[PDB]
Parts: C-alpha cells; structure tokens; sequence
C-alpha cells in the first residue's frame, strides 16, 4: 500500500432498500474510469455472503476501497434492516462521514431516522445526503418535499441539515451505464454525473479528520477472522497512535483480564501495510490467539494505556415513542444493550433512591453497570437498544469502576 493521498473514511447508511449497496458499487465504478488504481466493486461482490443471497438484504458491513482525485477512500456499506442496527453501529463507528441514503419515492422511513440518531452516538461527525431513485419520480415536488423532511430530520439530531448536501440521483442507472461502457469519464452521461456529483460533495464537504498518531496505539476491533495461511485477523478503524509489525498489544476489553499478543502483520484492503496510523482501516495479523480469543467490541491498545471498566455515570436522553423508543418507563434493574463504538454489551440500569421510574422523552442520570469490561472514556457518546428497538442515547460523565 502505497500512500499519495490523505485517507478518509465514509461508509453508507439509511432505511433498508433505499439503495445503500447498489451506490456503493456504483461508486465503485465512476471512480475507477478517472483512477485506474480503484477497483470496481459489483453489486455481488458487496453483498456476497450466502445468507445476504438467501435473506435479499445486506447483513455485513463490507468495506471497499475507491478514490479521487483529491483523497483515497474506505467506504464502510451498511444494511439498513431493522434487525442488523448493531452492525449498522460498528460500520457507522468507522466513519469520518456518512452518506445518508434516502429513497426519493419513500421518504425518509424509520432507519432514516435511527441511522442517523445512531450514526452520531457513534460520533459520525460530518453527513452527506444522496436522495436516491429519482428516475421513479417524475413529480418535482414531492423530490422537494422529501428534501425538506431529510433536512429537518437531520436538524433534530443535531446535524446542520439546512446545510448538507443533498445530490440527487440514480444509483442503479449510472451502474448500468458504467457496465455498458467502463471507460464512462465525467461528462459523457447525466446519472454518472450525479455520481461525480456525490464524490465532489464527499471531497469538499467531508473535512479529513485531526488524527493524534502520537498518542497511545488504540484501535476498536470491527471484525475477527482466519486467515487460512496467516492466521487471525482483527480489523477496525485506528483510533489513535501507530502499529508497526513487531508490536506487543493488548487485547482490552470482554474478557475477564487482559491478554498481550504479537502483531505479526498489517494490512489495509489486502496491501501489507509496514506500518499503521490513526486512520488508516486495518487488518492487524495478531500471534498466539485464535478467532474465539479476539472478538468485535474489544479494542487493541498500547499495552497498560487503557484499563476496562464496569461501572459508570450518564446523561442519558430515553427516546419518545414518536422516536421509535419505548411506549412506556423503565425502573432500575432495566437491563438493555449498550454500544459504545464497536462494543456492544449488556449493562444494568441503576437509578438514583428518588428517581424509581424514567419516561420517554426525559433526560437523566444515571449509573450503568456492566457484565464484562469495556473500554470506556468521559465522554464517550453512546446508544441504549432493547426489544429490537433503539431506546436511549447517552454520554458517559463519571467513571466508576
Ligand atoms: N429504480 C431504481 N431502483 C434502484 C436504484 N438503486 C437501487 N435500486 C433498487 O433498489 C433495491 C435495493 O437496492 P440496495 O442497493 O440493495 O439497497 P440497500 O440500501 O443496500 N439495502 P439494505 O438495507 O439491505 O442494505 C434493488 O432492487 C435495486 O436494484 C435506483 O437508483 N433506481
Ligand atoms: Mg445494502
Ligand atoms: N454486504
């Protein structure tokens, strides 16, 4: 992996089917007609596990490589089925910036809204908006109306949605126009232009982030896998610092203590790395541990720079059922799932001798408790799920245990 460009990463969410992946290819594609070192990415090979052929849907988060001019890309594609949120969390927890997915014939939908409160729980800092299948509305109007609900609806999580950028267009027809000619430049045609239109958006609008490569190696694990001549791979997002091969890390979080490791090897989308910087989207090649001793929710850390904890401080925001939370209160013994970056872990919700019952639509305090140790932070926005629902968004305040 050669390095001429500053690195950014961006991925793809929204509502599932408003055509998350098919952008991603289509990306993909315009891209590699300017730069003949991306690779294109078909619609197949983005959803290719047996149970996203068989179920329809993409389930994993994949990560493809394309770039710019301007800047070299990881683009993190995420499913947008209510029953895969957590691994829309882990792929959004990767992003320097979204691009939010919105179908120009349905509107905004529940995920619309779920992914974006999420995205930022996960601290996406930047959005951009690519109102999608515009060829199956004929009707301005409407186009203008479905703009306008994304832009309010990016106003009430805090996002500056009077000002992102919304580039309509056709995923599925600049597709089909770089499969019938690959060599389709800029210009040549009005859908691929759309595309381009998106990537100037993505260039200009998603700043490169104020990486600290100088602090202690931290990098939340996204993924685990084996390598079959290898070995074990932990990939994810380096947070901060550098890993050289050579490195002794360790592995924080999930289990009972601690355990250190070798890194035996770096790579970035499948080009050995020498070395990796915050930023960069890694497969870090650990020694001595199998598949079942690294899991996703950990994170690979300088070795004693991060101590796991338990037992914490929130202010917490319990959504409205008009959010798509709870209809009714929780009391303490409330026992939902936290996800904090790529972690995703069961806690128990303990509220203060007054406090015996929290509605939707308060804001509160409160101490969670954990099951396992995680690596956590002051600070560090996080999400309350349960019952398949999304029903709470937090910042840790105190450090307990
Ligand atoms: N007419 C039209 N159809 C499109 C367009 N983009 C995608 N589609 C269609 O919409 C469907 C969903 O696309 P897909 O990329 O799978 O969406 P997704 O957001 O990735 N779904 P998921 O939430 O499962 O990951 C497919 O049938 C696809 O062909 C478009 O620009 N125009
Ligand atoms: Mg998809
Ligand atoms: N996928």
């Amino acid at each position: 992996f050669v390095r001429t460009k500053p690195h950014v990463n961006v991925g793809t969410i929204g509502h599932v089917d408003h055509g998350k992946t098919t952008l991603t290819a289509a990306l993909t594609y315009v891209a590699a007609a300017e730069n003949p070192n991306v690779e294109v990415k078909d619609y197949g090979d983005i959803d290719k596990a047996p149970e996203e052929r068989a179920r329809g849907i993409t389930i994993n988060t994949a990560h493809v490589e394309y770039e710019t001019a301007k800047r070299h890309y990881s683009h993190v594609d995420c499913p947008g089925h209510a029953d895969y949120i957590k691994n829309m969390i882990t792929g959004a927890a990767q992003m320097d910036g979204a691009i939010l997915v919105v179908s120009a014939a349905d509107g905004p939908m529940p995920q619309t809204r779920e992914h974006i409160l999420l995205a930022r729980q996960v601290g996406v800092p930047y959005i951009v908006v690519f109102m999608n299948k515009v060829d199956m509305v004929d009707d301005p109007e409407l186009l203008d109306l479905v703009e306008m609900e994304v832009r309010d609806l990016l106003n009430q999580y805090e996002f500056p949605g009077d000002e992102v950028p919304v580039i309509r267009g056709s995923a599925l027809l600049a597709l089909e126009q770089m499969h019938r000619n690959p060599k389709t430049r800029r210009g040549e045609n009005e859908w691929v232009d759309k595309i381009w239109e998106l990537l100037d958006a993505i260039d200009e609008y998603i700043p490169t982030p104020v990486r600290d490569v100088d602090k202690p190696f931290l990098m939340p694990v996204e993924d685990v896998f084996t390598i079959t001549g290898r070995g074990t791979v932990a990939t994810g997002r380096i947070e901060r610092g550098k890993v050289k091969v050579g490195d002794e890390v360790e592995i924080v979080g999930l289990a009972p203590e601690t355990r250190k490791t070798v890194v035996t090897g770096v790579e970035m989308h499948r080009k050995t790395l020498q070395e990796g910087i915050a930023g960069d989207n890694v497969g870090v090649l650990l020694r001595g541990v199998s598949r079942e001793e690294v899991e996703r929710g950990q994170v690979l850390a300088k070795p004693g720079s991060i101590t796991p904890h338990t037992k914490f401080e929130a202010s917490v925001y319990v959504l409205k059922k008009e959010e798509g939370g709870r209809h009714t209160g929780f009391f303490s013994g409330y026992r939902p799932q936290f996800y904090f970056r790529t972690t995703d872990v069961t806690g128990v919700v303990q509220l203060p001798p007054g406090v015996e019952m929290v509605m939707p639509g308060d804001n509160v305090t409160f101490t969670v408790e954990l099951i396992k140790p995680v690596a956590l932070e002051e600070g560090l926005r996080f999400a309350i799920r349960e019952g398949g629902r999304t029903v709470g968004a937090g910042v840790v305040t105190k450090i307990l245990e």
